[PDB]
């Protein structure tokens, strides 16, 4: 039926969604692991100055 | 239509394949970030250390 590829394609989009803020997720922690990896050499760079 | 629940089922399992994808990256990147966040903290308590 069309409920059948309706309820498929609400899994199927949804996913595609899901998908979007899987991604919205990985692509901020991967510009927070940069954030994280420049505030942790922020902070080892700092190290060094105040070593 | 008729077939449609079975591309969407399909594009479902990619979709999911794909925000699953986005989403261990995410938990990656999570444990990551919390990786050198823990790094970071080491760093910044080294900083206080050292400040």
């Amino acid at each position: 039926l069309k409920l059948d590829k309706e309820n498929a394609l609400d899994r199927a989009e949804q996913a595609e969604a899901d998908k979007k803020a899987a991604e919205d997720r990985s692509k901020q922690l991967e510009d927070e692991l940069v954030s994280l990896q420049k505030k942790l050499k922020g902070t080892e760079d700092e190290l060094d100055k105040y070593s």
